[PDB]
């Protein structure tokens, strides 16, 4: 049920357009050319000698052309004065009985020019004003309308300026009522625009190609993750959205492009939390004869890339939502490496190597809440990345890399080069408490990768819940054909955007995020 | 079935595998550093002073480092010479008893270096070469190898050069092997994104802001088009994939941002061909203040501005593969300009509003192939768009903008400022017979948005093929709280790039394009 239809305001500001189309103006018209947007004019003329009211009421300072919402008004009689709100700027407007016209409006009408501006617009209307400059005394930047033109009727009032719990809740949805009441939230999207047009130059610099690859894919992988599955009708055929960029970026490598990137949407049909979306954003990059330490000096070297042009280049942020308190973390490269063994002792206080399987397992039933079905049976490494969960991860505040994971957690990656099969050449980094990059020495053996794809899914299979997942033929026979040594990144990018906008919630940096009906 | 792991040449080179390992040498090993780019090679020394091959011999020449696939070799006796193959750009390769070295190979081993190279090595390895450049007597840029580095055995042959149907069937799916063996698709997709990344920097420079819109959600819109479907689970929830952009732009614009666009995928659930891809990218991009006619300048200098970045300065570009023979087209701006009826009349010969409906009717059945169910009751808007559609858009080779379409052909769009409602303010571009570009004066008049779609509802009850589609209320409060005037355009940026690559279909500009089983 569409309750604001029978609102007063909509009935009432409804009822004034047949008023306004009576008086031969449209509320709805095409176009207002030649318009300088409110910010321009106020970097061109609020450092400069303008005159007062009384020099625009002679015309003689300069005379601008620009629109927006109107969005405060006040009626002094003869004199009525507001704000208009253009695309984050605000400036002062002056309306006077004899100065200020109205578009279309006749001489031999029935309504005053000043009437028509106090009885027929309201707060919410897009005009195009043109008109003057002036200063008032307190040096506010105003401008006396000589031409008032109606560009957008609004049916509903002006969003409430200072949302309670609930309106939020609501905006996440009507966001376009977020966007015109806080400054905050503007704030907030044209930085998440700028950061992701950072990533592209930085990774241009470094000469990585960008390209896309599909989303629709007859398989998935690159990560674990329950999929998006859909039909494709002209095939009669299920498809699923990717859950990651890494296969298709492969198959790149081993078709000749020493350095690629993608920047696209992934899907994981899983749980909605203040991390994570249903739909989130990834940058994927592979460089090829690079490993992972090459790949951790461009990760750490991207990030501060950017922070230092967010913060006139600076590398120190504030962040304000963890529950121990407001932090302040510095990106400046290099960062924290430890391997995952060290950050258990370092941030845990266990020294994992010390210890055998069975006194690893009693430290998670007393040290962490994990239920018994987790640990009871799991292997040694999968006990360690459980260790790392539990005693470490929350404590990562600071950016850290963390090294050489255990085999079980991925099968793409290549194992330490010392000869440690147990290990791999992965790192991923964490700040804030939360993951952020994920990177390999990426495997390229097509035997051994052919036996880790194999390994895995009679271990995935093993759990009677977990989609069967056949393997991925085509790509063993692209490294077959041969992938070049390669290392390689995905980093989370609204992850990276919460901790530059100070978001609390990877709802505050999407438009439009997933929200219950 | 994977019918390569019994061929003969897996075998073969399986085999080595064992034998180089046996030596010492990793055959995957970790990487490869401080290696140049072929090309960053060639840029440097191609047009300079260089030395011959007895230079090289003295090492009195410059010494590079660098990688890629071999793909010619052969053996002069002592002497042998290959091809490299590194990211589009190919250098010559020497390789001398005693100059060479292997990296990794004893002097006490059982091979001697050259031996290796010609026995243990295959056309499609991938190797690491450092050594001295020279010219050969002929001109050609070569590198005496001082060591070589075995940085990927390859287990399967280079990609076959005789091309079939069935082969380069295959190569739509195997898009590696294309780019390995076909310098055309190389640079065809290196030029795909050199125009995303022309795109990108010609809105910027006219203050479009890109963002991202959500891909999954619970409604779809902005086009005439049937939607993928998934499931979301955390809220057991159906949800669609976007068949367009629009509705979460103008959003945008109603909270205020001015100039927004977004290069993004969207999906249409229908038919392939050679200009239709079920997952495809569109840019759309929307300026508040603008009509029509600003859009269409936009587009026709986006695109002239993309054409002469790639060309040296021209215009003019080639096109292959219509059935009409090669043309040339140039896309210099401004663009042919006509309203669709004027159209009709100069390509169709029929001269619309000198007949009546049923005459139109007559020359839809005795000119045209369409059934009669399409044009029997068709309105005279729908029978002037069906002309449009079989005798006209075929032959608009050069760039065109048709203008002031049927009101029928949309529900988004604002009806002629002349006052003829039976047509809107839309312009689509052709070019090559193909349509390029939609845009619009956007409706923003609230009560005339519910309207039309209303409309359309009550039409499409009529047809048992489609399912009902609820109107969207959140777009319909949006435009309540008020958006401005403003124009938009869509552009298909997959037919864009065919075009400017001489791209026989849709096919040849995605890597990965959908494929029959
Ligand atoms: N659902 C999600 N929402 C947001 N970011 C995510 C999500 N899942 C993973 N990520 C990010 O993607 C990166 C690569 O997996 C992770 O390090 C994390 O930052
Ligand atoms: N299935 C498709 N594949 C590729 N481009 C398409 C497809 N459908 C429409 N387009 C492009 O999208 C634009 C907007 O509809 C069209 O002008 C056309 O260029
Ligand atoms: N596909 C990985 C990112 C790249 C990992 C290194 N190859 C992920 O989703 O986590
Ligand atoms: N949504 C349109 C493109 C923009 C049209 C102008 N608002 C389409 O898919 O064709
Ligand atoms: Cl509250
Ligand atoms: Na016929
Ligand atoms: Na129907």
């Amino acid at each position: 049920e569409v309750e604001y239809l029978q609102h007063e305001d909509y009935l009432y500001r409804t009822s004034k357009l047949k008023e306004i189309r009576d008086l031969g103006i449209n509320p709805y018209p095409y176009q207002y050319t030649d318009c300088l947007e409110v910010q321009e004019i106020r970097n061109q003329f609020v450092d400069n000698e303008l005159g007062d009211s009384e020099a625009a009421f002679r015309k003689e300072t300069p005379k601008v052309r620009f629109a927006g919402r109107l969005v405060l008004f006040r009626s002094m009689g003869k004199n009525a004065f507001g704000q208009i709100l253009d695309n984050d700027a605000k400036i002062q407007v002056m309306f006077n009985r004899d100065f200020s016209a109205v578009a279309g409006l006749a001489a031999d009408a029935g309504i005053s020019p000043i009437k028509f501006i106090e009885k027929k617009l309201d707060l919410g209307d897009i005009l195009g004003l043109e008109g003057y400059l002036f200063f008032t005394h307190s040096g506010e930047l105003t401008v006396l309308v000589e031409t008032v033109t109606l560009l957008c009727k609004s049916l509903i009032s002006l969003p409430d300026k200072h949302a309670g719990l609930a309106d939020k809740e609501i905006r996440y949805r009507k966001r376009w009522a977020d966007l015109i009441s806080s400054e905050d939230v503007r704030k907030t999207f044209l930085t998440r625009s700028r950061i992701l047009k950072l990533i592209r130059e930085y990774m241009d610099q470094q000469s990585f190609l960008e390209v896309e690859t599909p989303i629709l894919q007859t398989v998935y992988g690159g990560a674990e993750a329950t999929p998006f599955v859909t039909t494709l009708q002209a095939l009669h055929a299920e498809m699923f959205l990717r859950i990651s960029l890494e296969i298709a970026l492969k198959k790149l490598l081993v078709g000749g492009m020493s350095r690629v990137y993608e920047i696209g949407k992934v899907f994981r049909n899983e749980g909605i939390d203040r991390t994570h979306n249903p739909e989130f954003t990834m940058i994927e990059a592979y460089a090829a004869y690079w490993d992972y330490n090459d790949v951790m000096k461009c990760v750490e070297n991207l990030v501060e890339y950017i922070v230092r042009a967010l913060n006139n280049g600076e590398t120190q942020v504030q962040y304000s939502h963890l529950k121990s308190g407001p932090q302040v973390v510095d990106f400046k490269a290099p960062w924290i490496r430890m391997t995952m063994k060290e950050s258990i002792s370092v941030y845990g206080g266990v020294d994992v190597d010390l210890h055998a399987d069975h006194e690893l397992r009693k430290i998670l039933e007393t040290q962490t809440s994990l239920p018994e079905k987790t640990y009871v049976h799991a292997s040694r490494g999968e006990l360690i990345a459980l260790l790392f969960d539990e005693l470490v991860c929350d404590k990562l505040i600071a950016p850290h890399h963390i090294t050489d994971h255990p085999l079980e957690t991925t099968p793409l990656c290549k194992t330490l080069r010392s000869g440690d099969e147990t290990l791999v050449e992965r790192f991923e980094s964490f700040c804030l408490g939360k993951e952020l990059c994920n990177a390999y020495s990426e495997l390229n053996d097509p035997l051994q990768q052919r036996k880790l794809l194999e390994e895995q899914m009679r271990k995935k299979a093993l759990n009677p819940d977990s989609e069967y997942h056949p393997i991925d033929e085509e790509f063993l026979e692209a490294l077959c054909q041969g992938m070049p040594p390669a290392g390689g990144f995905g980093i989370g990018i609204d992850r990276l955007v919460m901790m530059l906008t100070d978001a609390a919630s990877i709802r505050d940096v999407l438009f439009f995020p997933v929200m219950r009906r």
